[PDB]
């Protein structure tokens, strides 16, 4: 009963890339067991931001993930009390993003609070120089490890001159207390920008994400 069929969400992002601070804040809402949410996020202070978006939009929602019955929602089950996750990205030209995240339910909602340390990012680069157009569809292959879900997935960015530039994405997803862990299996993601102002202060996204077996 907990997790119910449409679950609203509200996300803090507390963020520095390159040396540049901010904070963004957002709600949003999906059905979680569908696999499809949406977030409109504002950026509440450091506005507007000296870098692309692109690397803020996977930040902000693993609950909404649908899985098959015989995958066990590892994700869905750590609540109420929720779970953690943490993350590193490995950009092609050197640049790093790592992640922090909280999520809980308070009042029929989830909540998440995140941290953002993005650096070394080349000031000629994409990143830095806004000249990214959106993700590619993803896949996340998820493992179990240590007691914690482990994920990862080679992401592609597109690029306005055509193109694509790569990160390599590794999180560790650790409920708060101890429930079933899957065995191996994929996650196919897909994360869309469906509306933002002219300087991203201001941005709507769209996300779809399944589980799917890989064995069997």
């Amino acid at each position: 009963a907990i997790i119910k069929e449409f679950m609203r969400f509200k996300v803090h992002m507390e963020g520095s890339v390159n040396g540049h601070e901010f904070e963004i804040e957002g709600e949003g809402e999906g059905r979680p067991y569908e696999g499809t949410q949406t977030a409109k996020l504002k950026v509440t202070k450091g506005g507007p931001l000296p870098f692309a978006w692109d690397i803020l939009s996977p930040q902000f929602s693993k609950a909404y993930v649908k899985h098959p019955a015989d995958i066990p929602d590892y994700l869905k089950l750590s609540f109420p009390e929720g779970f953690k996750w943490e993350r590193v990205m490995n950009f092609e030209d050197g640049g790093v993003v790592t992640v922090t995240q909280d999520s809980s339910l308070q009042d029929g909602e989830f909540i998440y609070k995140v941290k953002l340390r993005g650096t070394n990012f080349p000031s000629d680069g994409p990143v830095m120089q806004k000249k990214t157009m959106g993700f590619e569809a993803s896949s996340e292959r998820m493992y179990p490890e240590d007691g914690a879900l482990k994920g990862e997935i080679k992401q592609r960015l597109k690029l306005k001159d055509g193109g694509h530039y790569d990160a390599e994405v590794k999180t560790t997803y650790k409920a708060k207390k101890p429930v079933q862990l899957p065995g191996a299996y994929n996650v196919n993601i897909k994360l869309d920008i469906t509306s933002h102002n002219e300087d991203y202060t201001i941005v709507e996204q769209y996300e779809r994400a399944e589980g799917r077996h890989s064995t069997g």
